[PDB]
C-alpha cells in the first residue's frame, strides 16, 4: 500500500482522544491501500443557524482526514502539519450523516497534497476539498 | 455601519444556540461599522492529537464569521450561502483563545468575498482565510 505507518481503525479512532475529531462525532470508517474514510453526523453539533450542515464542519472533516493520512505516510521520527486548505460547497446537507473520502494527489518527501470529497447519505457529492501538508524532520 | 441588518452582539450570539458555533465555544465579540469578530477557545474542543489548535477549527471560525457577515448584508427574503473557502495555517497555537477578524473584500449583488484573519493572544497572525458567498435571489 501507500502507507508507511500501519495502524488499525481502532488505533485511528483512539488518537481522537479529547480533540475536535471526537468532539465533532467524526469516526474513521475505512482504511484501504490508498484511501482513508470517515463519517460525521449532521445534527446540532455540526449545524449552522438555519439547520443545515455547517460548511465549517465539512472543512474540519477534510483537514482531519488529510492530516491523519499524511501522518501514516511518515517515518518514525516525523511530524505532519496541515498548511493549506480549500473547499468548495456544492450542495447543502439538511439531514443524516456525511462520508469523507481522502486520497493522495502528491506524496512528496517534504510536503504532500490530499483530495477529500464529502458525500451525503445518498452518496451525492456535497463538498470538494484539497489539503496541502508539511512533513517536518 | 454597512450592514443591511441592524443586529446586536446579543442577537448574534443567540443564533449560535444548538449549532456548531456554540459547540466550539465561538462567541461574537465585536460588531463594528464594517467588521465582525469572534473569539474561540483553544482547548480539547478544538485540539488536534498533538495538543495544537486543529486547522479545521480555524476554518470553522472563518466560515462562521464570513457567513454571518454575509447574512447581515441581505434584505429580507434573500439567503446567503458560503461557496468557496480557503485557509493558510501560518503558526501553531496551543493555549488560550484565538480571535477571528472578518472584513469585506468585495460586496456584490450575487457574490461576496470576505477576509478572515485569525490571531493568537500575542496578536500574531496564525491563519489567513477567504470565504466566497452567494446571495439568492
Ligand atoms: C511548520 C510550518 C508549516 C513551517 O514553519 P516555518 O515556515 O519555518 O515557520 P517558522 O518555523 O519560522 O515560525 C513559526 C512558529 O511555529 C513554531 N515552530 C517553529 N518550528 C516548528 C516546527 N518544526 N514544528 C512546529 N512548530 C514550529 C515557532 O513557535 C514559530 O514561531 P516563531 O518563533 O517564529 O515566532 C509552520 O508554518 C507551522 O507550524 N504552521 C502551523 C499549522 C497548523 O498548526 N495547522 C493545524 C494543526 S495540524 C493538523 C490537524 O489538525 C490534525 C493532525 C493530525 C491528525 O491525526 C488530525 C488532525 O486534524
Ligand atoms: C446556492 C448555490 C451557491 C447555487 O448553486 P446552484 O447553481 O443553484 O446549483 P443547483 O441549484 O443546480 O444545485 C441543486 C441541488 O442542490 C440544491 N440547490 C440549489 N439551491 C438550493 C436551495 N436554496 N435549497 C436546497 N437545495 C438547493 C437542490 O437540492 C438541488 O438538488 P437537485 O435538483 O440537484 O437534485 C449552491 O452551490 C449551494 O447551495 N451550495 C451549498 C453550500 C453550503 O451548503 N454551505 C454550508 C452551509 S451555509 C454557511 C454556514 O455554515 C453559516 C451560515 C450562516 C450562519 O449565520 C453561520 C454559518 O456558519
Amino acid at each position: 500500500m501507500i502507507w508507511k505507518r500501519h495502524l488499525t481503525l481502532d488505533e485511528l479512532n483512539a488518537t481522537s482522544d479529547n480533540t475536535m475529531v471526537a468532539h465533532l462525532g467524526i469516526v474513521y470508517t475505512r482504511l484501504g491501500d490508498d484511501v482513508l474514510e470517515a463519517e460525521m453526523p449532521v445534527d446540532t453539533r455540526t449545524h449552522q443557524p438555519f439547520g443545515l450542515l455547517h460548511g465549517g464542519a465539512s472543512a474540519a472533516l477534510a483537514e482531519t482526514l488529510g492530516s491523519m493520512a499524511g501522518f501514516m505516510m511518515t517515518r518514525d521520527g516525523q511530524c505532519v502539519v496541515g498548511t493549506e486548505l480549500n473547499a468548495t460547497h456544492h450542495r447543502p446537507v439538511s439531514e443524516g450523516k456525511v462520508r469523507g473520502v481522502c486520497q493522495p494527489l502528491h506524496l512528496g518527501r517534504q510536503n504532500q497534497s490530499w483530495e477529500i470529497v464529502v458525500f451525503d447519505e445518498q452518496g451525492r457529492r456535497c463538498c470538494t476539498c484539497r489539503l496541502g501538508t508539511a512533513v517536518l524532520g
